[PDB]
């Protein structure tokens, strides 16, 4: 009931797709950042929302800026998120798998960078 994911200096996640076993009551993502660039210039976060909500999350996050991890505080669209990390740093996030609803489309993404993928219940 976890997955390790990396974001690198070339604005790439190392996976495009996360699957969550329905046996899991909670799920944990462990984000890391191979490379050499620091947070203030190539910081990554890992953020989960519905596909429909992603654009607003990104837009409001960019408006909120670096010190708020490029996320709007208390954004109710955000199901789960990590903090922003620079190279060598790590953050994990855990969420309640019962927040994932039947028939909904979930996406994960970094807010400052064009990096995204799908999250699916197995
Ligand atoms: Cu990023």
């Amino acid at each position: 009931c976890s997955v390790d994911i990396q974001g690198n200096d070339q604005m790439q996640f190392n996976t495009n797709a996360i699957t969550v076993d329905k046996s899991c009551k909670q799920f944990t993502v462990n984000l890391s950042h191979p490379g050499n660039l620091p947070k203030n210039v190539m910081g990554h976060n890992w953020v989960l929302s519905t596909a429909a909500d992603m654009q607003g999350v990104v837009t409001d996050g960019m408006a909120s800026g670096l010190d708020k991890d490029y996320l709007k505080p208390d954004d109710s669209r955000v199901i789960a998120h990590t903090k922003l990390i620079g190279s060598g740093e790590k953050d994990s996030v855990t969420f309640d798998v019962s927040k994932l609803k039947e028939g909904e489309q979930y996406m994960f993404f970094c807010t400052p960078h064009p990096m995204k993928g799908t999250l699916t219940l197995k």
